[PDB]
């Protein structure tokens, strides 16, 4: 009993935080075998962020420039090159940390865990999603850049995130591990906006679901919809369109509910249509949308990594 | 900026847990030097659980009836003794991952987090306080009594709580690592509930000031009230009294911010006297209460560990 927002143990990803300093600037870096990951707005100084050409900064520094300390130990770089928004050192020596590994783009809706991170060394541990307008909510500090989001999955670490820069809202925005942003922003310092966002319909269900395992219950009814008369009124309050394959991956929770899919829809259409009336869905006064149906399985029926 | 409940870095405390079996049961135990910790319920089998003696149940084992396992490695155990409510098992190997560690017993409103585990893997990490009541509200399922919670300062691991039971309410009662139950329960199969809850006031003001420091404002008026005119307005709605001593702890916050300590509490008594017409203080439609003022300024000025 019981359902809290949880993150993967960040054991396996502090291995391999390191720090990063060139010129005035420092920034937290990724190790991985002999190769150390870092944003490249970290040979820029602050004269070089207006509308740089990286490509020829890059001719112009050398190996030592870079200095790259892992715990009380210097890192010696022996080459380096670029990869989109990236940048990579090698480094003459190995980490003996490094774990199963391998970096993946992931997709809005989906969500990830972060360790931030400042001077190399990790400061905390919390739970993310990409929403649909490409950017995220996180909590992040002068320094924070170069701190990576990244799932579990049984003994792999799916690296999927690493943090750039914040916007003028306040939400953030970086890339994948091979360099490339999620969304349509660029690294340079200029004027940048986020877009209108909407809610993830699939995750506030699945949510929905996991308040019925735990009990709550005052909610569903005996009415049921159409899936194109729910995407009607799930248009008006800014929902995103819930479409065919998301019925399905909702089979299992349906399942061991009892609850069909298209019943909770028709219970959402009233939640939206009445507002609350001051009752609260485990613990929460909102629709609460960073939940995916595999979040909610993987903790109501107990499941841990190795 | 931004705002999220975070939870320390889980790798040092990972190195520690391991499984453990006797009879039926099997849970979770802390490794630390040459001893191994767990529920002494352990020893209980499923007739055992009705009001037992486990002085007499203990006379009655031997050190081969107790299996530890550290990865896909066995530890043997070669001695064994019961401390209060907890069990050690001397062991032969002393874990060479044991950290700088710590046992130290917690106080009503302080946080800490919690790493979840099953069959000795770690599952997930999240955050938690001790409520008023001395239970707190958690993700648990079966298997999961031998996880820990811990808080982490500069780099020594202060361990805080072992997990032992659900209460029918679905929070949750464990102890200190020296065995002794935070709140009134005892180990044995009858009849138990949690008692009436308060609200924790300091941490309401706290998460408040950190709401003014993210960009949030339209709750400060122009009134103050005094300290015993606050006090009858929380007596009705359940909050706790707040006392001098609290008020110094709001210092350094009052102090960033510019609004003084007496001003905030009027403007909570607005708050809680008028709700909030459909607005949201740092993403919440409540009035969140598991923040301390050290959790405010550690994340919102940069403080990280090693
Ligand atoms: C990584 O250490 C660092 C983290 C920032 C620091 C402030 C708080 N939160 C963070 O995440 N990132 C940076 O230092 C960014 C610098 C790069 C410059 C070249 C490539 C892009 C980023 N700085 C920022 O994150 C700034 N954001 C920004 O450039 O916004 C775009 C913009 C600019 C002008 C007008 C409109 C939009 C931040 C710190 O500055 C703002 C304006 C967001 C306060
Ligand atoms: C540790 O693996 C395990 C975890 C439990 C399992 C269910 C979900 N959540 C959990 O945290 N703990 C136990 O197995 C407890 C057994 C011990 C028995 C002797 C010493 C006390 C605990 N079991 C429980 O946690 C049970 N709680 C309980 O005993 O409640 C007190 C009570 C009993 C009867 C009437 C009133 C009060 C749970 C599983 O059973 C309930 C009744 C809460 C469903």
């Amino acid at each position: 009993s019981g359902f809290r927002k949880m993150a993967f143990p960040s054991g396996k990803v502090e291995g391999c935080m390191v720090q990063v300093t060139c010129g005035t600037t420092t920034l937290n870096g990724l190790w991985l075998d002999d190769v150390v990951y870092c944003p490249r707005h970290v040979i820029c100084t602050s004269e070089d962020m207006l509308n740089p050409n990286y490509e020829d900064l890059l001719i112009r520094k050398s190996n030592h420039n870079f200095l790259v300390q892992a715990g009380n130990v210097q890192l010696r770089v022996i080459g380096h090159s670029m990869q989109n928004c990236v940048l990579k050192l090698k480094v003459d020596t190995a980490n003996p940390k490094t774990p199963k590994y391998k970096f993946v783009r992931i997709q809005p809706g989906q969500t990830f865990s972060v360790l931030a991170c400042y001077n190399g060394s990790p400061s905390g541990v919390y739970q993310c999603a990409m929403r649909p307008n490409f950017t995220i909510k996180g909590s992040f500090l002068n320094g924070s850049c170069g701190s990576v989001g990244f799932n579990i999955d049984y003994d792999c670490v799916s690296f999927c995130y690493m943090h750039h820069m914040e916007l003028p809202t306040g939400v953030h925005a970086g890339t994948d591990l091979e360099g490339n942003f999620y969304g349509p922003f660029v690294d340079r310092q200029t004027a940048q906006a986020a877009g209108t966002d909407t809610t993830i319909t699939v995750n506030v269900l699945a949510w929905l679901y996991a308040a019925v395992i735990n009990g709550d219950r005052w909610f569903l009814n005996r009415f049921t919809t159409t899936l194109n008369d729910f995407n009607l009124v799930a248009m008006k309050y800014n929902y995103e369109p819930l479409t065919q394959d998301h019925v399905d991956i909702l089979g299992p929770l349906s399942a061991q509910t009892g609850i069909a899919v298209l019943d909770m829809c028709a219970s959402l259409k009233e939640l939206l249509q009445n507002g609350m009336n001051g009752r609260t869905i485990l613990g929460s006064a909102l629709l609460e949308d960073e939940f995916t149906p595999f979040d909610v399985v993987r903790q109501c029926s107990g499941v841990t990594f190795q």
